[PDB]
């Protein structure tokens, strides 16, 4: 069934709630061990299921992401080991230690979010990742993929279920797929808490539109942007654009535009970068100001708010750093940004100005992946205006809960009628 | 108009964004000064407008909350002074200082939320509160009340507008009311960010239903709950129920139920508490188990998930502490809770168990107001599953923004093809 799953999930969440000390670390340890001890099973499952899917040939991005080999298995094992190691005290943590009057102290402890419902096109290299995520943040977890690789996902589900049942006393994790009517449970409320799409632009778009009245994660479209300044040496910009566009054209956080100080048009930079893009075979559009400054020009642009995911990168140019700010905040989804120059003043004003999901200074918008931030294995990428930004580390799955241990106190007793006063002494947090 | 207001708001937000050092503190200082220097104006405005509204006589809760006197003005002045004092460094704060490789350091700075849209029935003792809130968290602000007290609210708007224009160089705060079609702008997106209802149960309910796809605040219905244990001396429970129900029956966070160890039914506690409730004239319903244990009994109960706001408090009893947990998590909106006993073991298990918006140990659910937490003047009360819980302090209006200042780095350069490595040295945060 469906709802009984969610309730089993909540129950088990509270079950494993009181089991932090070396428990869940040991749990994901044994999970890694099981991952490295039942490989032939899961390897052959993935192989046969993907092979059976090949006869259909539904789409090359999927039919590529579906891959899985012992290398990826070693990678997942080591990543989950890292999560185990650094996941010591992400629950049951204090954040403030404050007193009000005699024997009147409070704090602000951490606590799970509840019953998450992750949705992704079958990239079965993800399932154990998020499973360890849940079992480290102790918040029980549902899962829901697509018909593709369903058998392999089922095998991984057996994996994680056994691994949890080792110690944990409850299967506080479940899979529900095979025609489960995304709109049906998506419409349901008061059981699921955080919808974490991961698959690709299709899922996140279809959700953000479809979804209504539910806390979600995941951005809309990774419309990056870049800037270069009159005080930037060129070869920087060159290799930067290389890392930016040349590397992984289908990446969510992959750059999709560019912007340059108009004055340095007279620096041959344009020719260098565009000849380089052609050396790497990159389709080129541009914008109105570029249509102005030159005669022949690359083709027109459909809409500045587009996305390509392949070797295509629009290009505009403006005179004002502030005009740059206007443009970034007007068109792009403000998922990312970057500045390249040597002056700090313009740089620091910029960094202090834009409200993207991050900024950089002589870096590569390919940097935003969490793993590159030493942030522990991320769970997604958020661009929403609340509760999480950019790389959503494991901390992006926790909330607060105030506790108070008084003796005999009350509200009216603190008024002038009683001998109760406020102190607000911020104790050293334990 | 409407949208131009929102855009003026965003512009001014970024305007005052780069003006932290003693600027906004001075701004709210001068705001308090103006509040204490143009009283006759605003006092007479409130007086005349409320008097004109009295002829209608729309509702006593409103026609009571509408009050305003020099005492309340002194109170607002001192509260905003407190906000000024403690609002030094809530923006431009670092949270982590981490390096990856040579000259590759990052951080995680704070940043406003954007363009908030607060909605409340006209309690004009609120407007300057939230205005100082915005101007301390630098996030520009809209405002939208009801037709009542519109003139007084307009006067306060003149107040705050002049106070901001003193220094701030932009009116990054605006009012839009007088028939502004809540559903119209509520439906609008991509300009407003956080909807903060404050008025009363009516507004929050009508919104939560009406609202769709927008980050909101404010709970649904402050269905509290209480527990008492077989290891609690009675007079505690007595004065606790006093402070709980007797004080402010219409309070959002006011208790609405009760629960007692069934064994101590044999302790005359029931008679004491109910005779006390009658001494304070409290309407009484109860629940099925109580219907069982006694014969005559108070009347039936419509639905356990109800709310009264007046001298009415349902009462149930269960044997199992865990059954208590089940009940709290099943019926109540889990806005609050409290335990009263002397054993820590049961107490500590409880506190570690329930997932309300807070818990207590020998306190009064009237405690949850933020001001009682030394938390600075709150802005609302959230019960949502994300981003804020219980007392939403001023910190509940801030987000994150990652910055990076590298030299010439890239993503592929960190692979084995380059001499780039990861360090993850958590520097001492500045
Ligand atoms: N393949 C990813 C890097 C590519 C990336 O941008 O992140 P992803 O969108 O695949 O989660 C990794 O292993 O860190
Ligand atoms: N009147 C409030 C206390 C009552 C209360 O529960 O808070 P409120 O719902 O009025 O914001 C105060 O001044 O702190």
């Amino acid at each position: 069934p469906v709802e009984v799953m969610a309730e089993n999930a909540r129950t088990g969440s509270r079950q494993m709630q009181a089991l932090t000390p070396a428990q869940r670390a040991s749990a994901v340890n044994t999970l890694a061990d099981l991952l490295v001890s039942r490989e032939k099973f899961i390897l052959d499952a993935n192989a046969k299921d993907l092979a059976e899917a090949q006869k259909s040939g539904l789409a090359k991005p999927l039919l590529s992401r579906l891959s899985l080999n012992p290398a990826k298995l070693k990678n997942l094992s080591v990543g989950l080991k890292q999560i185990a190691e650094d996941s010591h005290k992400n629950v049951g943590r204090v954040l403030r230690r404050t007193r009000l009057a005699d024997q009147l102290e409070l704090k602000q402890v951490t606590v799970p979010i509840g019953v998450l419902l992750v949705i992704f096109e079958s990239r079965p290299d993800s399932l154990p990742q998020v499973a360890a995520l849940a079992m480290a943040s102790a918040n029980g977890l549902l899962l829901k993929g697509g018909k593709e690789a369903a058998h392999s996902n089922k095998a991984l589900m057996e994996l994680v279920k056994e691994a949890l049942a080792t110690v944990g006393a409850e299967h506080a994790v479940s899979l529900v797929s095979t025609r489960e009517e995304i709109s049906d449970l998506l419409s349901m409320e008061n059981h699921i808490d955080l919808i974490i799409p991961r698959g690709s632009s299709d899922l996140v778009r279809s959700i953000q539109q479809q979804s209504l009245h539910i806390p979600v994660l995941g951005h809309a479209e990774g419309v990056c942007h870049v800037y270069i300044d009159r005080d930037a040496d060129l070869e920087k910009a060159l290799r930067i654009a290389r890392d930016a566009k040349c590397d992984y054209p289908a990446a969510c956080n992959a750059m999709e535009t560019l912007l340059i100080h108009e004055d340095l048009m007279s620096g041959a930079i344009f020719g260098d970068v565009c000849n380089m893009l052609k050396r790497e075979g990159v389709k080129i559009y541009a914008g109105p100001r570029l249509n102005q400054q030159l005669t022949f020009g690359p083709p027109a642009a459909k809409s500045l708010k587009h996305e390509y995911g392949a070797l295509e990168c629009c290009i505009e140019v403006v005179p004002s750093l502030d005009e740059a700010i206007n443009h970034i905040h007007t068109y792009g989804s403000s998922h990312t940004d970057v500045i390249v120059t040597e002056n700090d003043a313009a740089a620091r004003q910029f960094l202090g100005s834009v409200d993207s999901a991050c900024v950089f200074h002589n870096a590569s918008s390919r940097f935003a992946d969490g793993f590159r931030f030493g942030l522990g294995a991320e769970v997604g990428i958020s661009t929403a205006r609340i509760h999480a930004r950019g790389p959503v580390g494991v901390e992006g799955l926790l909330t607060t809960k105030w506790i108070l241990e008084g003796q005999d106190h009350a509200a009216a007793d603190f008024a002038e009628g009683g001998g109760r006063t406020w102190l607000h002494e911020t104790l050293p947090l334990d």
